[PDB]
C-alpha cells in the first residue's frame, strides 16, 4: 500500500510524490 | 485509513487533501 | 499578477490554489 | 520575482516548488 506520511518514507519504500493534508505536506510513499 | 483517489472520494469518506504523483492530482480521501 | 502567499490572498484577490514551496504550504492568488 | 510556469522554469531560472491551480501542476521557478 502507499502512505502519506511525517516526517519521511520509511525503509523499504520509495517517495513517489506529496500529499497536502491537515495544513501539512506529507511524503507520499509507496 | 486515508486513500488517495480518482475521480473522487466515495460514499461515507470526505476530501481532506490532494495528492501529487506521477504527474498527477488525486483526492486525498478519509 | 498572481502571488503566492502565507498565511493568506490579500484584499482584492481571489485564491486559486496552492503553492508548495520552501516546505511550506502558500495560497495561490490573483 | 518568482512565476508558475508550464513546461518548465527558463535558463536562470531554478524549479523550487510546485503550484496547483485550474487543476494543474506548474514548475515555481525563482
Ligand atoms: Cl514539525
Ligand atoms: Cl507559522
Amino acid at each position: 500500500a502507499c502512505y502519506c506520511r511525517i516526517p519521511a518514507c520509511i525503509a523499504g519504500e520509495r517517495r513517489y510524490g506529496t500529499c497536502i493534508y491537515q495544513g501539512r505536506l506529507w511524503a507520499f510513499c509507496c
